[PDB]
């Protein structure tokens, strides 16, 4: 029984997890506190760079952004790097996902423009897609200040998972957007050790993940069997009950990961 497994897996690393796989062909859907809310963390800058995709035209991926000391509020791994020269906002859709660039989503935020810097703009995006439960109410490094039960800045993983649906294997984005975000996250460098180390080798995997305090760890993904057959599996989980400074745990989302891939194999 697969709930009891998760069950376990939750006395394992004293956590709160939540596990999502949308129905699809004659497989049932898998859930798991699949409607309790969880903070996105940086996982909303999948769909953030989807939102600015949608509103551009692909020409839009070459123009210069440029910014500063004050606009570093957060782990920046590349635009730390760039500062001095600028970067395009392909280059920036490309650091949010790939290397979950807090920086790059804060200006694809301003990118998007309109109240809260963005984030209403990014959760009318959500909206768009028939998502009426995730809500995105700061930026970087705010989003991440919530506390356990908050429903700020949260999602669900039932409301990510069909989001990434929609955005990957449905229609929510023409052909040539969809291949860019599909390949943004087909070559993330963050996720090796969550979903990614629970499918075998011949399953593709692509995905985006999000960190947190109180132990919160987040992988949203997207795989496909070795004859093409496509799932989407959002999991999400958090440590609530060691405080602010519990360490998130890899290790819970790889297995719960693995209890998903034996049900879909
Ligand atoms: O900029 C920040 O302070 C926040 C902290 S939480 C989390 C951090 C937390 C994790 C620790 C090491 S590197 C990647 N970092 N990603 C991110 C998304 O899941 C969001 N960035």
């Amino acid at each position: 029984d697969l709930a009891d497994r998760f069950a376990e897996l939750e006395r394992r690393y004293d956590a709160r997890l939540g596990v999502y796989v949308p129905a699809t062909g004659t497989t049932a859907a898998i859930e798991y506190r699949a409607d309790e809310r969880f903070a996105f963390c940086s996982t909303f800058k999948a769909p953030l760079v989807a939102a600015v995709l949608h509103q551009n035209p692909l020409t839009h991926l070459d123009k210069l952004i440029t910014y500063t000391s004050d606009d570093i509020r957060s782990i920046s791994p590349v635009a730390q790097q760039h500062v001095q020269t600028g970067m395009t906002i392909g280059q920036l859709c490309d650091a949010a996902i790939r290397y979950s660039d807090g920086t790059a989503a804060n200006l694809l935020l301003a990118d998007l423009g309109g109240p809260g810097g963005g984030t209403a703009a990014f959760t009318g995006y959500l909206r768009s897609l028939g998502d009426t439960v995730s809500r995105l109410d700061a930026e970087e490094p705010e989003l991440n200040r919530d506390p356990p039960g908050d429903e700020r800045d949260t999602t669900t993983p039932h409301a990510i998972a069909l989001v990434l649906q929609q955005l990957v294997l449905g229609n929510a984005l023409p052909p040539d957007k969809r291949a860019l975000l599909t390949d943004w996250m087909a070559r993330n460098t963050t996720g090796a050790k969550r979903i990614r180390a629970g499918f075998p080798a011949d399953w593709k995997v692509i995905d985006k993940t999000g960190t947190g305090d109180y132990g919160r760890a987040n992988d949203i993904a997207v795989v496909w069997s070795p004859t093409g057959v496509p799932y989407v599996v959002a999991v999400m989980s958090d440590r609530a009950g060691g405080g602010y400074d519990a360490e998130p745990r890899e290790a819970l989302l790889a297995e719960a990961a693995t209890c998903v891939a034996g049900v879909l194999a």
